């Protein structure tokens, strides 16, 4: 796994302002929109806006295919991490 997860973890939390929490606290794996942040459409664009930001990641957090790469950061490390490469 690559350090981007971390990166994304701490991006998450630290976009997010999650109290008592750090990239460690949170699973890579862990659902943002599930029993862990529990984030909403709106933090989504806040988030996907401020990836967008961070490494030009056209991510459509409207659109149900950011939000199925939105699941965790496991599947934002896919999307990020592989407009990384090349």
């Amino acid at each position: 796994m690559s350090n981007l997860a971390d990166e994304l973890k701490q991006m998450i939390i630290d976009v997010l302002a999650l109290e008592d929490i750090t990239i460690a606290d949170i699973d890579t794996e862990a659902p943002l929109f599930g029993e862990g942040l529990g984030l909403d459409s709106i933090d989504a664009l806040e988030l996907g806006l401020a990836l967008k930001k961070r490494y030009n990641i056209h991510l459509n957090a409207e659109s149900d295919e950011t939000k199925q790469h939105f699941k965790s950061i496991q599947s934002l490390v896919a999307l990020v991490e592989a407009q990384q490469k090349s």
